[PDB]
């Protein structure tokens, strides 16, 4: 699927209807995707991943930093599947940051393996284009990408992930490990940042 | 606060986007309020409840059967607040059911247990408001210190007698919904999301 | 299966290592079964129930008041299996209390799961079992979070934990209506017994 | 003093029969016993989060995750801290990750989050680097601390569980990269040890 489509005229939710940390009370305009909705969608993505990749060992590759929450949660739902079903296949994990690929195991660990790349957001698609090209230099057996969010944008190079949580307008969103200048990662919901927030936290 | 307002024209979500019990697959039309959204809203309600009612022993009254899930979850969020704050208050629980013949209270403790306590009535849905006005009239006779009502859902309807609860999860259109313990002829309680039921479904489970 | 066997000499855990409501700080002696451990065991019980009772339609019967938490959580784990795995319920629910308030009068030809907080003398369970059986169900099974090792003049089909003959409270189990608002199962202290004595 | 000493697990702790829990099929033969149930980890971590906030909540916290084994404890501990921050009076928090085989820290309350302390060498090594970014304060939370005469004597500030000298896996802790995808902390069978060395 293209995922849960959040349309351009999505009002999202007033902050006052949810529990929000006091230190961000002025810096957010609206809740855009409630944490629990992310959980529900992620539960279903875990099933789609297993239906598609469950027949072999998987190396799940977390794209730090923004990917960390989605990754942990997605893997927790896969694990729940694995321990309540007859069949299960093991998973190993690894972590990388992009700048060139930094950190992470020798990517020869991906050689001949089924790789699941887990990302927070695809925008132009350039980052994923680049990572896919890098990973493929190490001859994995299979590579699929899961991204919590995919933006509708004219800048898209035309790359589309295999698993997508939500398809969103081109608004700047933060929360659930997504940041604005390292802030807002410590927020459970995805939210649209306000202009006041953009100015307080700009570098 | 009328709660999270769901508009008349809200399409809900395609079932294929979520994990749905197989046995209800063609009995539902859309997911209307995802479970997780109910959880997030309930977390805020627990905080609102403690702000108003946390000053004295609370008796939380579950209106069975449809109230049971919202009750368990709301109380769990309240317990989480109470074991992570400096000071806390005891909470006791009871369960009642209202039976239609005219409407009367079935079960529960002797209601003298309510005397002098902060009573929180927890309901799945307010529609006409007649059930709650009835329950409130009974409860008040036992002189609680205060009595407040939390309802997961409140329906916008012309048939409303004008009762509004103190705490509201979601304000919804005049559509028939099921899930999260709300039923259609006892079915659909075993579903985590609030959903709208299909034509195939209403027919299948019809009395 | 007798469930998770908690030995007679089990010391439990210091309260100060867990999150506990301050209003019960002096009323508990030890944490006995941490909430999270109840969840882990309950997850496995849900799978055992579905292995044995699914799929025909199940009516899950909640024995109030103490069974309410175990019932809600066990049913949540069963629902998780119903939407993620290769098998299904449907389930309907009812709630009974012994004081027999509620009940719908429904059980005939159905698979009935009685859900109980604790078996001690076994008397509530015998009563629930002669009830239900009068409506000729297709099958009856009993799930009990706790079973005490104590003399008992039916063995439950699904057991969370087999515990010593100690008075425990928490996870909806009460002492004179108190301690239901505690997520862990804990052993009540002497000062707790005196404070909330009726 | 240890700000939050841990659940002491005795040398003769027998753990739990695997058959009493939900275990991934692919590890059914490779594990011997459940040692620390996932849910027990969660309950301890909840109290740990409160202890952290009591000690460090007066100023911006930077939580530093020590990959790979620390990732689960880190995600969960931070989730509990976040819950405290939104149901209260709150303090901003930022995250970073480091792996052993950062101006984000300067002037802030740094919480290093680790899976296990054994000899203490790794933590002493890491501390000696982190201090060079001149934090306001540095604290270490470790899910597990092993009782070993081999301990160089280093003690973290927040401890989940103090365990005997046994090899454990699960909750992101690995044996040669295996067993990370397991929610419980477990002791590894003889067959799993030989199979994955
Ligand atoms: O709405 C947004 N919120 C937060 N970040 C956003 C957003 N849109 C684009 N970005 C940047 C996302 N990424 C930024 C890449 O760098 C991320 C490093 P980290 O913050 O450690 O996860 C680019 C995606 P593409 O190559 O497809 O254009
Ligand atoms: O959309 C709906 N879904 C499920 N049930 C609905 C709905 N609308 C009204 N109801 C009936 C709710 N109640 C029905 C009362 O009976 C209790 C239902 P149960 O929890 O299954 O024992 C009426 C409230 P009021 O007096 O304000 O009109
Ligand atoms: O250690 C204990 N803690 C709390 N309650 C205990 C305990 N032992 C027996 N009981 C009484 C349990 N009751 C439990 C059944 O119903 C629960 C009544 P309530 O939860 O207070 O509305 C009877 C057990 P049985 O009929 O097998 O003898
Ligand atoms: O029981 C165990 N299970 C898993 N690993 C264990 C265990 N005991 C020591 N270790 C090695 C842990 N660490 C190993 C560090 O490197 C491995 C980090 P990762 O990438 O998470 O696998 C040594 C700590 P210290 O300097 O205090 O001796
Ligand atoms: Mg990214
Ligand atoms: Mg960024
Ligand atoms: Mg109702
Ligand atoms: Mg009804
Ligand atoms: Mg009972
Ligand atoms: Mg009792
Ligand atoms: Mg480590
Ligand atoms: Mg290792």
């Amino acid at each position: 699927s293209p995922g849960v489509v959040i349309s351009d005229d999505e009002p999202g939710y007033d902050l006052d209807l949810f529990c929000i940390p006091n230190h961000y009370a002025e810096d957010l305009e609206r809740v855009f995707i409630p944490h629990g909705l992310i959980m529900d969608r992620t539960e279903r993505l875990a099933r789609d991943v297993m239906k598609e990749m469950g027949g072999h060992h998987i190396v799940a590759l977390c794209v730090l930093k923004g990917g960390y929450k989605f990754f942990a949660d997605l893997l927790d739902y896969i694990k729940a599947l694995n321990r309540n079903s007859d069949r299960s296949i093991p998973m190993t994990v690894d972590f990388i940051r992009l700048k060139k690929v930094i950190g992470g195991d020798d990517l020869s660990t991906l050689t001949g393996k089924n790789v699941l790349i887990v990302e927070d957001i695809i925008d132009t698609g350039k980052t994923m284009q680049t990572l896919l090209s890098l990973v493929r230099q190490y001859n994995p057996k299979m590579v699929k990408v899961a991204s919590l969010l995919v933006k509708r944008t004219p800048r898209s190079v035309g790359y589309k992930p295999d698993f997508v949580g939500f398809e969103i307008p081109d608004k700047f969103v933060v929360g659930y490990a997504l940041d604005y200048n390292e802030y807002f990662r410590d927020l459970n919901h995805v939210c649209v940042i306000s202009e006041t927030g953009k100015a307080k936290y700009k570098a």
